[PDB]
């Protein structure tokens, strides 16, 4: 289905984050939108995704870079989805 | 360590949150810090969950009831604490 994903990253991670996002798109197909939120408030130090379904469900995860965050929400939403 | 847990749920399901955090609490020991916030602009059909550790790590995980959401949420938090 369709997942809507947001990157929140502070701006001097947007390439970090482009990239990250790249190689979701490529494994996940054609569903993942996904896009990057240039945020000078956030901290260079932590990762933040967001991601919703047209389902209904919705994660938030901040870890501390934007990969682990971004599979932490991913994994989430594998539970969300079955149970 | 600690968890600042938050259920924010349609005033109808208070009770059914406040036990839910019950069952949580007492197995997961006196670390977990839960509460319930009654929400009357909440969907009662949705569950959500924010939980958020004193090392950074957030979540928040909206699903389709409580128990689902929470599982999700600590299913995120786990791979965050790991990864």
């Amino acid at each position: 289905g369709k997942v809507v994903l947001d990157a929140v990253t502070h701006p001097s991670k947007i390439e970090e984050a482009e990239k990250l996002l790249e190689e979701y798109r490529e494994r996940l197909g054609g569903g993942l939108e996904g896009r990057v939120i240039a945020d000078p408030k956030a901290d260079p130090n932590t990762g933040n995704v967001h991601l919703k379904t047209e389902d209904g469900f919705e994660v938030d995860s901040t870890g501390k870079d934007i990969k682990t965050s971004l599979d932490a929400a991913l994994a989430a939403l594998e539970w969300l989805e079955h149970h």
